[PDB]
């Protein structure tokens, strides 16, 4: 009733591929495959989320609560001071709507289309709640995602863009850049 | 190690499922440990389903084979009930409801309340063969979505959909037929077993 | 059956108030319940979260997944107000814009935390999906539709749908004839 992270601890147990310190990590989430998860610094993984295959976040990031990343062979990377909010999905793999294939775990490779590629967040992306990022994208560099929104394509650096699928509404301020080196400074 | 950390799967083994009480449970059924089902005396599931962690079935729900329910997905079926065919599947987040209560302002609302005071609208939901609901969707009561439709990604059902098509939004519009290449790939799938 | 917790368990867990028929799920989560206040006949489902500053009042339904985080200006529901599933109401926020660092890992003074009560007023209800963003009062017998964004308060006794939303008809009175109808056969 105070908090629901594993000790320092117990993440040394879990067996992943990398973490580092001031990881709090959620007893309450999923993790799938922990040898291919990769974690740095200062990180925050809430109640509800799953973590499944190959995914690597850096440090300064906060997933919040019922968020999916499902990194499969390909990975989802996030880099510094992303962050994402809650119930986000981030797919790097998925089968193909159209009707040219079966789909799903249930069915084998054989007769499915499955879409992959390595999903990125770039450096202080941030991602609104209820959101959904398809495989093979790059969310740009300072992009903020709004909330309830959906990304197929690749995003431009420092925009702010929403809706489904989303559009570019106006440009992200650049200043949380000097706030980045002040931070590092004073640290 | 691994395995009994709980960091490969979560999913009963079948020795577990028969304690559950489905009225029917098939072969190859991988349900997380993380999802919740109630009244599993009224629920049946064919062969070779997955329900993943922090799904909800509660009251009466029928799924067939070859159906992947995915993760945070609930299926309130009730009395009325929700049924599944072969093939259909349910991508994550989706809610599937066969109740609802009147939003209007002419009832009362929810579990808290006695029924005469209440409107509530029921009506089975059925996914034909084939269906495929995109992550983040509502489907509502009393709707009938047809054999080989696909629903977008964060879309809204409120009622019946014409067969082989691909509908998207809030509520949904129909956008384009589905390609039907897939009814030979079962056809295929199935003559090799 | 169910995954309510007992009389006994609700009694160990240290709200700052609870009431008769509450309903809580053991596979929801409660943070800091030194702060929350529940009223009477409520039902909290799998998968919520409550945590921080929370007030319930009586006869509410929380449906699963909802997250009702409060911090410390709090998140208020009145009477007759109910949260269908997967809602996220939000007492704080990061400032998006690009001007500040944003989220737990940070220190307060390079961030831009909006801040603010968060009120749902009585036979307010929330339609699956939705997004409450802070300092937004929904207004008496408002109704939201499935799959909104509310990020200002709204005025009582509409129907508002969309992300954000608009106002698009009114939500009919009737529900506080039935309110007091319901009230009186309970009372004699
Ligand atoms: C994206 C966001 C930052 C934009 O807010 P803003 O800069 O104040 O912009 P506005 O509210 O003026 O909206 C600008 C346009 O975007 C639309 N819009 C805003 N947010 C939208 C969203 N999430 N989805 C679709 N459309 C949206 C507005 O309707 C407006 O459209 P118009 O120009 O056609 O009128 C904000 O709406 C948002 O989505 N925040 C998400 C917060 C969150 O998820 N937080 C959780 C963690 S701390
Ligand atoms: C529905 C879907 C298959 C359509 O993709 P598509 O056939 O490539 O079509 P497009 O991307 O060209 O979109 C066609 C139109 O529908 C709109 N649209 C597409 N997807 C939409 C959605 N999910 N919601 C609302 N509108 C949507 C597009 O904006 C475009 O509109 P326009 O005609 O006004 O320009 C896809 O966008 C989708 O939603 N996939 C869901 C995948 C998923 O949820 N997967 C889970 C894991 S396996
Ligand atoms: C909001 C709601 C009550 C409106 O239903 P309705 O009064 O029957 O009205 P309609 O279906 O005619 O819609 C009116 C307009 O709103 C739009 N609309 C309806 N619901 C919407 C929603 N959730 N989001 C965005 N637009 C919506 C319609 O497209 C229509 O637009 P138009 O006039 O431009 O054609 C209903 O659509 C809804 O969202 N219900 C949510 C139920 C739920 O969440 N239940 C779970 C717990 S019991
Ligand atoms: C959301 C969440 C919170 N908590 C605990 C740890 C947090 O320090 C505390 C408050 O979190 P939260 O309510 O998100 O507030 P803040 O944004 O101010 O940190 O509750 C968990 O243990 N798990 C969770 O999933
Ligand atoms: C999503 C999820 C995965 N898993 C485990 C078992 C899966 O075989 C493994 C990977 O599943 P997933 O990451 O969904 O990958 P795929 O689409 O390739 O099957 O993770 C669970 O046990 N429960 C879950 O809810
Ligand atoms: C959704 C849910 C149901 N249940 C149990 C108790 C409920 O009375 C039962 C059926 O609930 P539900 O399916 O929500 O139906 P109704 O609206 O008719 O109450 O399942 C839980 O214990 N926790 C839950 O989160
Ligand atoms: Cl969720």
């Amino acid at each position: 009733h105070m908090n629901s992270f594993y000790s320092q601890e117990e993440l040394k147990k879990i067996g992943f591929l990398s973490v580092g310190k001031n990881v709090l990590i959620s007893k309450k989430a999923s993790i799938y495959n922990p040898g291919v998860i990769s974690i740095g610094n200062n990180v925050r993984i809430d109640d509800f989320c799953i973590l499944s295959g190959k995914v690597t976040i850096g440090s300064y990031s906060h997933i919040a609560a019922y968020t999916a990343l499902y990194g499969g062979e390909v990975g989802i990377e996030m880099y510094d001071f992303a962050n994402i909010t809650s119930r986000t999905i981030v797919y790097a793999a998925i089968d193909d709507f159209s009707g040219n294939a079966l789909m799903g775990p249930t069915i084998p490779n054989q007769y499915k289309n499955v879409k992959t590629g390595k999903v990125i967040l770039k450096k202080h992306v941030i991602i609104g709640a209820h959101s959904i990022i398809f495989p093979n994208v790059v969310i740009g560099e300072g992009v903020a995602v709004g909330a309830m929104s959906m990304v197929k394509e690749s995003l431009d650096d420092w925009y702010i863009y929403v809706g489904v699928p989303v559009r570019k509404i106006k440009a992200r301020k650049r200043k949380i850049v000097e706030l980045e080196n002040e931070f590092l400074k004073s640290m």
